[PDB]
């Protein structure tokens, strides 16, 4: 599923991301834009052999099991394929674990390079929430 901007903001708000670990909802929408273009089906291979999955590009090195990243962990206790669902529940729940790990939203390279320090409230402007 390819979400619209406000549609995703609403889904994220309902699943408790707004101000989760102090990150306002715009930060999460901005991160999803630039990680996946709001597409739950997005996948990208990394150099190390791990793959990033879903709307928040969650990596199989640590967070999910894809059966092809040897020596990796599955800290969210989910198949990576669960992160590609039109239902963002699994992604949001695993994102909460990531953002709690110590590095905040710096875990998301697109967030650090394209969202951090910018006017992220723009991403939820005009939305009904
Ligand atoms: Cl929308
Ligand atoms: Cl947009
Ligand atoms: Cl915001
Ligand atoms: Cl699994
Ligand atoms: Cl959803
Ligand atoms: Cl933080
Ligand atoms: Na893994």
């Amino acid at each position: 599923k390819v979400f619209g901007r406000c549609e995703l903001a609403a889904a994220m708000k309902r699943h408790g991301l707004d101000n989760y670990r102090g990150y306002s909802l715009g930060n999460w929408v901005c991160a999803a834009k630039f990680e996946s273009n709001f597409n739950t089906q997005a996948t990208n291979r990394n150099t190390d052999g791990s793959t990033d999955y879903g709307i928040l590009q969650i990596n199989s090195r640590w967070w999910c099991n894809d059966g092809r990243t040897p020596g990796s962990r599955n800290l969210c206790n989910i198949p990576c394929s669960a992160l590609l669902s039109s239902d963002i529940t699994a992604s949001v729940n695993c994102a909460k674990k990531i953002v709690s790990d110590g590095n905040g939203m710096n875990a998301w390279v697109a967030w650090r390079n394209r969202c951090k320090g910018t006017d992220v409230q723009a991403w939820i402007r005009g939305c009904r929430l």
